[PDB]
């Protein structure tokens, strides 16, 4: 059992919430940057002031950078964030001096180990086609999707040359060795699936990740907490958690 | 079994050589544009003396000045090459012998157009996505077979627009969009897929050709069917 | 907002609850084979008794048929059920006269328009092969699926011949024509999937429904509600409610 | 441009010719132990009479192993069988003290590409539940196939008190976490195809390699001649060629 603080009480937390209960932790405080009535749980404005907790768990955004720039508390810290991180990291770089920090900006374990899977699999099969292909519900506006942008990233590290081919209709040019077709489907509430498709000659390997709940970033981050409590002081990434 | 008169003499009608053959039938005659080829050779359709039904695997060329000629012959017409000409002469033959068309001679492909017809009716709340995937030769996009299955959604669904890239373009999705993705690839022989995306719900719809052997064998299928017909214009729809 | 009577409170009707309440909808009254004490709702025995009910929605068991053996109500019924179904068939017929009665299996229209699109199917594809798998859950203990075994008994309905192939591993048999593959796939969280394989001379056709949550049941079947209130008397399927 | 021998011209062999031949290689002899007039290359009864062969290509069988007796040549051999290797093996054992010798029985290389990928992934994903399925043409008789117990090889190297379980079927038993699931499809002219799904809470990743033709393994053996030429004498695999 452990004594969970959450930082923030957006979408995200929520979940978190009903899922930590679920695995029988407890939620001892939320900090908000709008305190909600119907948050069913006791607020605080400061780390230090919630006692009991062994965990928080933050999923960031820029409003809620400011309990981390108290300098009285020493607690573990999980950590998730979109978009801007610089200053953010900066400041989980300092904290991680006196307490247990981990970060990640996509909390799902197995897109990390998707990424780790797919980091194995291009050096193996530098001879076959790639193409990307992402599926995300019929609200997601860009595209294509971070993840994607990610796996993009994986083969462009254990690669020479590659180009991106966004769209092919009315193209009108031959395929070249270096291009990865990328393909963003959009439709229904897709949580999200992402396919590396490898084509070789007769023969083709997929390896597909499918997300069937946005609960896998809240189940990440609990799962997280629950190793981070233990380790001494330091920053920690899914890859030396 | 068939007598067959093959009209050109490409790989696909090679193709339907090998598998005819295969399947008790024997090529009679073919009709070419430059001869080489086990088989014998003739100028004109007419002169085929035991014919029951011509495959056509050619061009306009070719094809064009052996119709504008006097016979009477089943014919499976693949042919894709302009087509407005084409149906025109094969609309008047229609009206003396049996003659079938399809742009596509594929029933694979034909079953999953009428198994689409029969799921956009029932899925109208859901959106629709196409997916083609074929070898990394292939330079136009999308595939034949991904516009012909579009059209089909176009007969029973109104004002559909397709999408085509999302990168950069910043809009969200409408139900009336489908989004077109053009997959290549390795040897890929062509894979078509139909995505309907409901709430929490998904349905696909996937044919997978293993090889283009699937053209000549429905150009067969087509062919045993046809030589049991009257005179008429057949579609896969039809026959 | 509906007043519902739920007929059952087994997993699905507490599900049918949470998403019925979030809509605003009231839940006015459970009758339950056995009433449960955790069933935080006002018990009744009689669907007679439910003053100010709009409607009733029932995921049927053989249990649960009693509350529709009585003959002093008139309320618009949603039913479901997933095994044998002759029985309470017959008595939806009657009830019908005097009230609005729908009725679908699985609560879900994606999966009845599932069995009509390979109705359609089945007679095109006379020459492919046909293979049923089914992927849920680790929690699942019937095998194969209800869902399953309902696409079986369509395709059993236009073929002559159809004989089941459970375990090709014990049986070492070549494949006969009449021969229809059973599959069962076990694992994590998944909330159920069924794949339709049409397996050619060198062509495949494959038809497949994904589940993402089991809320297309119960969303289902409180859609199903919402519209059935407003109709006249009479039996309803998803064909022609 | 290699200049190929090809041991054998059989059905493989002959796939090796047009493939060699596609690719810009040439096939400069054929040794076969019923020379046939329909074989459309030079005939040779000792691979030492050979002139300007760069390696040789070998689908072997019982029948075949004779020119491997002869003690006048020296030339990289790329060799596959299928069942009793024993003898075969002690011979490749011998002449890869004087020459480099290459053996698989699978020739694939996406099928080792696939093996290495699925070993990659186990240790990432050990709380994910593992189903193996493979799919095969309508003509194939035992189940599962040998790449699917390749695959489950590799799995049980790499857990402890795998069990698998072929039929579910009125078996009413849980799932268990050492449980693999084993499904042989079967239906069509299907080349054949292998999934190894991974199944977590509310994720699934899938691996899967589908063969369109078995052109994958007559290119595979040419994949491998084309590497085996540089290398010293020794005997090699997949694993280590």
């Amino acid at each position: 059992s452990m004594k969970i603080l959450l930082i923030g009480y957006g979408a995200m937390n929520q979940r978190v919430a009903r899922l930590a209960e679920e695995k029988g932790h407890e939620i001892v405080g939320v900090i908000e940057n709008t305190p909600k009535a119907t948050t069913p749980y006791q607020q605080y404005q400061h780390i230090a002031d919630v006692k009991g907790a062994d965990v928080a768990i933050d999923f960031s955004n820029p409003n809620l950078l400011f309990p981390l720039l108290d300098e009285d508390f020493h607690l573990p810290l999980v950590v998730a964030t979109t978009g801007e991180k610089e200053k953010l990291l900066n400041k989980l770089d300092e904290l991680s001096q006196n307490m247990p920090v981990f970060f990640s900006a996509n909390m799902s374990y197995g897109v990390h180990a998707l990424t780790k899977i797919l980091a194995a699999a291009v050096p193996l099969l530098d001879d076959f086609d790639i193409e990307l292909t992402e599926a995300h519900h019929n609200k997601k506006v860009d595209a294509p999707s971070g993840t994607l942008e990610k796996l993009y990233d994986v083969i462009v590290s254990l690669k020479e040359n590659v180009t991106p081919v966004y769209d092919r209709h009315e193209l009108n040019e031959k395929r070249q060795p270096q291009d990865i077709g990328i393909h963003s489907i959009r439709g229904g509430t897709i949580v999200g699936e992402h396919e590396v498709l490898f084509a070789g000659t007769d023969e083709t390997i997929q390896i597909t990740h499918r997300a069937q709940s946005k609960d896998i970033f809240a189940n990440g981050a609990i799962q997280a907490a629950e190793r981070l409590v233990n380790k001494p002081n330091g920053f920690y990434t899914f890859d030396n958690l």
